[PDB]
């Protein structure tokens, strides 16, 4: 009561900001393009900023939560907080990032193969596990691993971006009950996820497994996860029953396929992560390293 906390809101003034484009859709809001030119000489900075959809009590709850973790998070793979700008004469809150060129790795992946090899793959894979590691780190549950909300500064360099689904682990267990859920990635979702709303560091695990397959499928058109599990499931299926034959499907073992050109040993990684046992499932410390020694045992 007494004294409030609040970040700088002389920091990013709405004034300065000006809005270039939009960027895109994602959990809960949207992104733009914006340049922070507080000397209005043309100069300034590109940034990306971060808005609500549908700007509830809730919601502008749990944005505030998303931006503290965000804000907590300082590695070479996890998308670069800036700051926050107070809109609206301070009766609003927008999150400022760094600006990443190339969008989502998703899109890079279809509009870039020119410049796409397994080489490049692996590197990417690489660096999503060991942003994950370091979330681990923090105890937060990221719950939207996906190529969709991982981005790409450039061909060397990809980060983790959308933290709009992330949780906090409760300090005396290791996982995150969601008793409230909304839109749910199911094609993305470990099964005691489906089944119990139970998230954990090893669901995240069980979904840095559909990326890795996602990777390895160049976004090909009818190869994505959904299209897959549609295909598997029955492409006519609607609703609910979609989900209960996920479900059963996973507990009795079924799988995406072996991506064409996948190399066996990827395929192993994938199959690994995607472990009804959740103890079971690697963690993303012994995955990197895994990942860094077929790397470092190629050739050169
Ligand atoms: C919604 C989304 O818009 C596109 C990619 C994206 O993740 C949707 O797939 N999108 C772009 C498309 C083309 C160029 C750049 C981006 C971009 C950026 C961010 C984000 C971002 C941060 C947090 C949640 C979602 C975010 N997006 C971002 C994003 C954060 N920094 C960005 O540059």
């Amino acid at each position: 009561n007494l004294y409030f906390q609040s970040m700088d809101p002389t920091q990013f003034e709405e004034r300065h900001l000006k809005f270039l484009q939009q960027l895109g859709k994602g959990n809960f809001g949207s992104v733009e393009m914006c340049r922070y030119d507080p000397l209005q000489d043309n100069t300034g900075e590109v940034v990306a900023v971060k808005k609500l959809q549908h700007s509830t009590e809730e919601h502008l709850r749990d944005f505030e939560r998303e931006i503290e973790i965000l804000k907590s998070l300082q590695h070479d793979n996890i998308v670069k907080y800036k700051g926050v700008c107070y809109s609206a004469g301070r009766r609003n809150l927008k999150l400022i990032m760094e600006y990443l060129p190339y969008g989502s790795l998703r899109d890079y992946l279809q509009k870039h193969k020119e410049r796409i090899d397994h080489i490049k793959l692996l590197q990417y894979t690489s660096q999503i596990c060991k942003g994950m590691e370091y979330l681990g780190t923090k105890r937060y549950i990221h719950r939207d691993l996906a190529t969709r909300n991982i981005l790409v500064e450039n061909e060397n360099r990809v980060k983790i971006g959308d933290f709009g689904l992330t949780k906090v682990l409760p300090q005396d267990k290791e996982y995150y009950k969601v008793k409230e859920p909304g839109e749910s990635p199911i094609f993305w979702y470990a099964p005691e996820s489906l089944t119990e709303s139970k998230f954990s560091v090893a669901s995240d695990v069980w979904s840095f497994g559909v990326v890795l397959y996602e990777l390895f499928t160049y976004i090909e058109k009818s190869k994505s996860p959904p299209a897959e599990f549609m295909r598997m499931i029955g492409n006519d299926k609607q609703g609910q029953m979609i989900v209960f034959h996920l479900i059963e499907l996973l507990k009795n073992n079924g799988r995406l396929p072996r991506p064409d050109g996948c190399p066996d040993e990827i395929y192993m990684i994938m199959t690994e992560c995607w472990n009804n046992n959740v103890n079971q499932r690697p963690s993303f410390r012994d995955l990197a390293l895994r990942v860094d020694q077929i790397r470092d045992n190629m050739a050169g």
